[PDB]
């Protein structure tokens, strides 16, 4: 039986996309550009701050200095850190808390494998810190998803091999990263999005210890 579960944060444990979105929108408004709505934001999700800022400026054909670019990027980070101060246990996705408790009680290791620079803060605010055996630090990992590096680190950090682990993700790049680590992916979302070769559940309320065990037993 699997010895650990490696969690992404965004789309699995909670929604942090909402808060990047508002921070980009508050920046764009602040400098009198818009078009920064939830559709356009599809172009900003999981892309570099640099890339996000370019695309926003192109909305108004706006030109900036290097110092101005740097200040806008910082402003957005500031905005984001202000906006997540509201995060609470209320923001934990369905089934996630019960899953963590059942994993812990069965002595299965729990690790976070997230690019979030605020993972430890967010998990504290959601009252989930105690369940986690480790949080992979993205500042200490060489390559971002879909590279496997983050999931390897999260497994290693709790004393297991990725081939002893299940990884939970909602993104194409995240699923691929789990696969290349050697871990077994269980997706949350749409096969249209994440592939036909893996077990996908429609939402997080399907992520149960029972379900995870049945999938493990039925794997490759
Ligand atoms: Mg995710």
């Amino acid at each position: 039986m699997f010895k650990a579960v490696l969690f992404d944060l965004d789309g699995v444990i909670t929604d942090t996309a909402e808060y990047h979105f508002r921070a980009w929108k508050a920046l764009a408004e602040e400098i009198g550009i818009n078009g920064v709505d939830r559709q356009f934001n599809e172009q900003l999700k999981g892309v570099s701050a640099e890339d996000s800022l370019q695309k926003i400026l192109d909305l108004a054909d706006k030109k900036v200095s290097a110092e101005e670019f740097k200040e806008l990027a910082k402003r957005k980070n500031d905005n984001y850190v202000k906006m997540i101060q509201d995060v609470s246990p209320a923001d934990v996705y369905p089934g996630i808390l019960q899953l963590l408790k059942d994993l812990r009680s069965n002595k299965i290791k729990i690790a976070l494998a997230s690019a979030s620079k605020n993972g430890p803060f967010l998990l504290e605010r959601m009252n989930l810190t105690g369940y986690f055996d480790a949080i992979a630090d993205p500042a200490e990992v060489a390559a971002s998803k879909p590279a496997p590096d983050i999931f390897i680190a999260a497994a290693h950090a709790v004393g297991v091999a990725p081939s002893e682990s299940i990884g939970l993700e909602d993104s194409q790049a995240g699923i691929q990263a789990i696969k290349d680590s050697g871990a077994l992916p269980i997706g949350v979302g749409r096969p249209e999005d994440l592939g036909d070769d893996i077990v996908i559940v429609p939402d997080t309320s399907h992520y149960t210890l029972e379900f995870l065990k049945e999938v493990w037993l039925q794997k490759q």
